[PDB]
């Protein structure tokens, strides 16, 4: 199964500045950061997941398997050990360091979010090609 898989880019997101103070982000990072329009690759094989999030020169890679423990790396470089887990046939849910995380995927368009508290971090990306 590969119904993730593809390479997407960010249209368009809400309280990147809020959430990323919240979490510790060097405050020249966010600055940096607060309007590219990252690019996510995600490469799905069943339940195996590898996916890259890609900001001007800072490239996260990460994995998974779905139901497993797992250790993602973080914006701040934070590695935190978690599950990642199927949420119908087209979400991705985990929580790291009490961020409640939701993909949700819709065609060629992927919706991120997420929570810490009250802040709602929400990312909208689209497919850009192959
Ligand atoms: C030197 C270039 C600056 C790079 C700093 C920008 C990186 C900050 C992180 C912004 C992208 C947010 C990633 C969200 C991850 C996700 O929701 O899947
Ligand atoms: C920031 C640490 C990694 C995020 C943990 C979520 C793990 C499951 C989802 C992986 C796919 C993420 C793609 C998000 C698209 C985007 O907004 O860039």
């Amino acid at each position: 199964g590969s119904s993730f898989s593809g390479k997407y880019q960010l249209q368009s997101q809400e309280n990147f500045e809020a959430f990323m103070k919240a979490i510790g982000l060097p405050e020249e990072l966010i600055q940096k950061g607060k309007d590219i329009k990252g690019v996510s690759e995600i490469v799905q094989n069943g339940k195996h997941f590898k996916f890259t999030i890609t900001a001007g020169s800072k490239v996260i890679q990460n994995e998974f398997t779905v139901g497993e423990e797992c250790e993602l790396e973080t914006m701040t470089g934070e590695k935190v050990k978690t599950v990642v887990q199927l949420e119908g046939d087209n979400k991705l849910v985990t929580t790291f360091k009490n961020i409640k995380s939701v993909t949700e995927l819709n065609g060629d368009i992927i919706t991120n979010t997420m929570t810490l508290g009250d802040i709602v971090f929400k990312r909208i990306s689209k497919r850009i090609g192959t």
